[PDB]
């Protein structure tokens, strides 16, 4: 049918349709047991006054176990189950490079080490090299560094430090385990907003922003995880959001599936 | 008539003075329009039972802008004022030591790279260079090192580590935005308190403070700022504190203008 | 009697036995005046159901001062009073390596730098050479890095990376005032619980902790301290750590004094 082909290096998972709704679109892999296999259900909305569309991934991963050898007569079982979700905010009357920039930097998100750290080992995010905690996105050659601007006992938020003031990065990330222990919650979210002056049309005009648009992610990591179960995870999720479907899906609102 | 004179390297801004009341004294610039200039609100007190003075001076900084080649028939007129106040406290019986290094503390806090950056840029204190997050004030050879000791969502305190513990050098930054998010607010607060020790004199004596004097700062940038307009503030204000009549308004409380 | 030996360098300080109760255990040392001298009250205990032990010593250190001779007719006298106290909690089913490496992290937490130079100079800890906060202690050639995780008005929780997300090392600082403004305390606690995997002997068993160990510390320091008060409370402490009496009280339960 229509597939996703996800490249972990040279071993591709190829994830097939199960699923065609008007909006929802779900996706699995067909290779192995029937109880446990990879999941993503794909979104596409407009809410409210046609204004604003909101892309919605979620890519499950359960980790099957099967020890009928050991112990006779029993069937596989899903041990656990370790989400990434994604939530992206496209408003309607967009610039196709602001759309490509959102995307760009999210790309380069999860590509880098210290959000790798996050979701494996759980090592928070920023890393001082002579200076302020700080992390680097980049984007081919341009570099865009955004440095600490708070910690609490939750959140942690980085913000870019060069431009005007009034628009400018963000990367609210932060970390809970809800319930009795077991599982643990990392929640980044990046903010971009678009800033435009026209001082050299509009005498008396600073700048300002017309709109934001977000790419936030809620992983869900249970705690006695295996280390190549949170690593496998990772590595799918970097291996998503870098194919061709998911750019054209964020650029060009081109449901998935080829 | 009375003149401070105010080098932004080789331009020199002459602010001239137009009120001389008992304790206030105003100057402003004379150079361009007539409705945005400079200002320099002076000021000295002995508040309680003559004990302590109460240096308070105050330099705004309006941007005019001006577009009838624009528009026909508007005239001049300021959109936003950034302003950056001092308030110093001196007591009265104080050592002439101990005036003179605590003028040539907060001399050399607002000449470093890490307040520029604070009001320009907006990044918060404290840079690790290998260690703690730390500020140098150096006061020629000598240099005081400032490490951070908490930082709370509001407060950021530093202080220094060399010497006993009841007085030390305290450094209280804090960053606002109070209304509709339009404008910050830059408070830094540098104590000094003066320490002494009886016991090659009294025995059985330990360390004890005599008395403290502050100089804060309250900068006001509002959010939609030109960088060089919150680079020109900043840039006369280390110039207004390296005069040498600000020295002696200080050091020995004598008014300003010359 | 039975004596305990505490070497601070070349020099040997020798503690002598004044009491010796069913639990109780205190140690003085016998040169100098007889109102302010060191004290050691050891003890041991099994709380509960007989499950685990409870190790408490307590290093008073008094700063005596005379000057009979400044003033005619006073006697010597005691300002102040610097303890550091610990807490060993030992469970009685446990493992002899368990205890060993409890003791030996003990042992390099005290012997590091950085909390030298919290209860000397009141430094927190932590400091990023490259990286994040970081404490390294060394047990030889192996090193065990701990990163920090939360830092708290109050707390500030340092945690190991490798390994389970289930159970790792801990050491959670703090330091508070109490009163007016006389007397800091200092409190650092290492966690170490045991896990286990049993996945090669029971199919689909993540990994879990059987127990926990833990090392406090409360250590009283005054404000209105000698630098050489404080730097000779550190370094009894250091060299009573190290010595073979303390490291078979918590490995083997055997009371001190030989």
């Amino acid at each position: 049918s229509k597939t996703i082909v996800l490249s972990v290096g040279e071993a591709t998972r190829t994830l097939t349709e199960i699923q065609s709704t008007a909006d929802r679109q779900i996706f699995e892999e067909k290779v192995g047991p029937l109880v446990g296999r990879l999941r993503l259900t794909a979104s596409l909305r407009q809410n409210g006054a046609k204004t604003a569309y909101r892309v919605n991934l979620k890519l499950d991963q359960a980790d099957v176990v099967d020890c009928s050898t050991s112990v006779c007569g029993e069937l596989p079982k899903v041990r656990y189950t370790q989400v990434w979700s994604h939530d992206v905010t496209i408003v309607a009357n967009s610039t196709e490079a602001s759309r490509k920039s959102l995307y760009d930097l999210t790309k380069s998100l999860v590509a880098t080490s210290q959000v790798e750290d996050l979701v494996v080992n759980l090592v928070p995010l920023g890393r001082a090299y002579g200076g302020s905690k700080t992390i680097v996105l980049s984007v081919g050659e341009a570099t865009r560094t955004l440095t600490e601007i708070q910690s609490t006992a939750d959140r942690q938020i980085f913000e870019e430090k060069v431009g005007p003031l009034v628009g400018r990065l963000r990367l609210t990330a932060s970390l809970r385990q809800n319930g009795a222990k077991t599982a643990y919650r990392v929640n980044l979210k990046l903010d971009q907003a678009d800033v435009v002056d026209c001082s050299t049309s509009v005498c008396g005009e600073l700048p300002k922003v017309r709109y934001t648009q977000v790419w936030s992610h809620d992983v869900t990591i249970v705690a006695n995880s295996t280390e190549a179960s949170r690593k496998s995870l990772y590595d799918l999720t970097k291996s998503l959001v870098a194919t061709s479907q998911v750019e054209d899906l964020v650029v060009n609102l081109v449901p998935l599936g080829r």
